[PDB]
Parts: C-alpha cells; sequence; structure tokens
RNA sequence: CAUGGUUGUCGUCAGCUCGUGUCGUGAGAUGUUGGGUUAAGUCCCGCAACGAGCGCAACCCUUAUUGUUAGUUGCCAUCAUU
C-alpha cells in the first residue's frame, strides 16, 4: 500500500488538539492547523503488519467480525464483510452480544423462526395486525443482529473502527482474551488494543480503503 | 403469635421478580431508568444489556344493532271471526 492513498483516503487528519490523548505521541506526526497528524511511514508499515496477522487468522481458519457503527463506516464496512464473508456489526453494539452468546443464540433462532416461517413456511394463517408486529420484530433483530446471524462460534479477531465509540465490545474481547485490530485515531487508547492501525475516525473512503485490505488478506488467506 | 384452608385491605393501584451478562471490594446497581405516550413497566424510540415470567390488556358473561334456522305454552301485520 501507498502513502498517497493513505493522503487520498484523508487519513493523515486526526481530531482537534484539546481531545489529544498524549499516549499517540508515539505515532503523531505534526499538527497543521491546530489538528494533530498521524505518522504515515509508521502507519504503513503497521497496516501491512496486521495485514499479514489478519491473513494468518484467515489461513488457520479463524472467525473474523467487524464493527462500525457511525454514520461514516456502517455501510462500507458491511460492504467488505460481505465481500470477505466475514461477520459484522453495522448497528448498535448490543451489550452481551459474546458475553451472553447463550442468550443471544435464542433471538438468533428466533430471527430464522421468523423467516423460516413467513418466507419458507408460507403460512400467513395468522392476521394482519399480529403479522405486521411480527415483520417489526423481524426488522429489528436484522437491524441489530443482522450481521452475526450464521456466524458459528465468537471470532477469533475483532476489528473495530472507533473504540472510544465502540467501549462496549473493546472490553468484551478484553473480558474473552479475543485479539482486537482497530483504526485508532489522536483521541483514542491504544494501550487497550494488540494490533493498532493509526488512522482518522470521519473518512469513509479511509474506512473503506482500509477494511478492503482486511476483506484481501481474509481472501488471500483462503 | 404452632398451622392448613378460606378471606379483608393497600388495590384492578400497576407495579413485583427472575435467568444470563456487565458494573461495583461489597452490600447492591443494571435491566425496571431517559424522550414522548397510555387508563396501564401500555407502546415505541434510545440506551450496557439481552430476554422472560407474574401482573396490565385480551380470551369470558351481560347489555347495545342485526342475518339465518327454529315457531309452542310465545306473537298478530296481512284476513275472517271473540
Amino acid at each position: 500500500i501507498s502513502m498517497k492513498q493513505l493522503l487520498e483516503a484523508g487519513v493523515h487528519f486526526g481530531h482537534q488538539t484539546r481531545r489529544w490523548n498524549p499516549k499517540m505521541k508515539k505515532y503523531i506526526f505534526t499538527e497543521r492547523n491546530g489538528i494533530y497528524i498521524i505518522d504515515l511511514q509508521k502507519t504503513v508499515k503497521l497496516v501491512d503488519a496486521a495485514y499479514d496477522y489478519m491473513k494468518n487468522v484467515a489461513e488457520e481458519g479463524g472467525v473474523a467480525l467487524f464493527v462500525g457503527t457511525k454514520k461514516q463506516a456502517q455501510e462500507a464496512i458491511k460492504d467488505e464483510a460481505i465481500r470477505a464473508g466475514q461477520y459484522y456489526v453495522n448497528h448498535r453494539w448490543l451489550g452481551g452480544t459474546l458475553t451472553n452468546w447463550d442468550t443471544i443464540q435464542k433471538r438468533i433462532a428466533r430471527l430464522k423462526k421468523i423467516n423460516a416461517m413467513e418466507e419458507d413456511g408460507t403460512f400467513e394463517v395468522l392476521p394482519k395486525k399480529e403479522v405486521a408486529g411480527l415483520n417489526k420484530e423481524r426488522e429489528r433483530l436484522e437491524k441489530f443482529l443482522g450481521g452475526i446471524a450464521d456466524m458459528p462460534r465468537i471470532p477469533d479477531v475483532m476489528y473495530i473502527v472507533d473504540p472510544r465509540k465502540e467501549r462496549i465490545a473493546v472490553q468484551e474481547a478484553h473480558k474473552l482474551n479475543i485479539p482486537i485490530v482497530a483504526m485508532v485515531d489522536t483521541n483514542c487508547d491504544p494501550d487497550e488494543i494488540d494490533v493498532v492501525i493509526p488512522s482518522n475516525d470521519d473518512a469513509i473512503r479511509a474506512v473503506k480503503l482500509i477494511t478492503a485490505k482486511m476483506a484481501d488478506a481474509f481472501i488471500e488467506g483462503n
């Protein structure tokens, strides 16, 4: 991967000063007009590193779970997850998604049941007022649990856009000894992450670029 | 004031709990709170929680209009007679 690609994506931009976590001085290059800038050679080296690591994961056959919920990532991450065949989250992370897997699996079964009845069963016995509520239940379940339906087990790696916004899944991975890849920025904590990738939080192009490299990592490990 | 069973009340007010998970040294919190809404934790949206049960509501009775089947011990318009 190049550096001009990163520049075109706008990766080198971070958040304003006053939110600047000092742990990321390891990766801050400078600031421009009052906004800190990320060290791009180090960023490229870390990108290639994480690419190799996640390729090793997909070669060994582990499972991968993506996370992005803000306005700027919840479509590109879905795109690349569907490309790679690995699972994803595009809306609110459910507290207990992994720690309470045995309970969440019941609601996944409920989703499968509603689908198999309405569309594979095609029963239409019960009336309109009830089936409408059922369809809205299906809508919510597809909104939240839609990305982890057939995911057979907990992941062996969790790719995340923003750890501050996704403070829950980070903590769940910590509880479960699950490794984290992260699009860290100039306000987040890297010490909560096993494989850091410096980046910007608010660049659709950047998110698509990095997530495309991860999807390529998986497809080229398999 | 040994008990069962039965019952009154708070109160037909809408609240009380649980499993799993998370947070808290812990007791405990969360869920059950927040924005609206409802007669109602009723419903939705949101959220470190997901859900579920008891309850609410509904399924029940009666009244409120009416189709059909039935027409005596009930009823009398079309008719004649008391």
